[PDB]
């Protein structure tokens, strides 16, 4: 495929005013819930015996349509996460080549508890895989993260937050990510408990802005025997924090998909 150059493509670099205004959920959506005037949909994992966590869609018409904030305090692991909702049967080629623009400010170094993630996010489906392990996937890129007491958020986290095997590393989009996959035994996922499997493409240098393509990442799994199958749930731009008190605040969040050629098939939003 050749990289798409269409002018409606927001330079994430440019993307550097606080968005104002926006459409704030302080709950649990229960999966997948459309927005208004939009392809995307946002989700909210919000454990009420935790403390107030919110998304905030920044809307239809700026920021790339995508644009989120998101709040925690004492969040018992809060994922706010908005972006392509998919669940039809169709696997992630059918969905050509995927792109996301980002450009956001967050809250500094252990403002997120433990563990944490910042980057793209969601499940896939593989009923032909033998191993009933490897049946359902739960995937993550990881462009950024809070660090903790441990590491700074400047350095890349790794197989001591993800648990599980490096399987090996690639280029892409500015920096190498090491490629990590771990098995999750009996719980909770998109099918109930359960034992499934989670693949992992951690940035080697963190990062608040850029341009993530997200297919040569699904193409680089599965090359090194990761498959996705052919039913892939979702791609949504995630902020997860495991506990702590901060916030993701994105003044751009835009997804593309191009063909092969590089002709824009979506884009958000929707002059003489």
């Amino acid at each position: 495929n050749n990289r798409p150059t269409d002018e409606r493509i927001i330079d994430p670099s440019t993307a550097n005013t606080q968005l104002t205004g926006g459409v704030t959920y302080n709950t649990t959506s229960g999966g997948n819930k459309p927005l208004a005037g939009s392809p995307y949909g946002y989700e909210t994992w919000i454990d009420t015996g935790g403390g107030v966590c919110s998304l905030t869609w920044y809307g239809a018409d700026q920021g790339g349509g995508a644009a989120f904030k998101a709040t925690w305090t004492n969040p018992h692991d809060f994922l706010g996460r908005l972006g392509y909702f998919w669940n039809e049967n169709k696997p992630y080629s059918h969905y050509e080549n995927i792109y996301c623009g980002f450009n956001y400010t967050r809250s500094g170094r252990k403002t997120a508890g433990d563990y944490s993630y910042i980057g793209i996010y969601g499940w896939s489906r593989n009923p032909s895989a033998s191993n009933s392990n490897e049946r359902l996937i739960e995937y993550y890129i990881v462009e950024d993260w809070f660090g903790n007491q441990w590491q700074a958020d400047t350095s890349p986290m790794g197989i001591n937050t993800t648990g599980g095997t490096v399987m090996g590393s690639f280029t892409v989009d500015g920096s190498s990510y090491q490629i990590i996959k771990n098995t999750r035994v009996n719980q909770p996922s998109i099918e109930g408990d359960k034992t499934f499997v989670q693949y992992f493409s951690i940035r080697q240098s963190p990062r608040k802005s850029g341009t993530i393509s997200i297919t040569e990442h699904f193409r680089k799994w599965e090359r090194l025997g990761m498959k996705l199958g052919d039913n892939m749930y979702e791609c949504k731009f995630l902020i997860e924090a495991g506990a702590g008190e901060g916030f993701f605040d994105a003044r751009l969040i835009q997804f593309y998909r191009a063909d092969n050629e590089g002709n824009i098939l979506q884009i958000t939003p929707l002059h003489h």
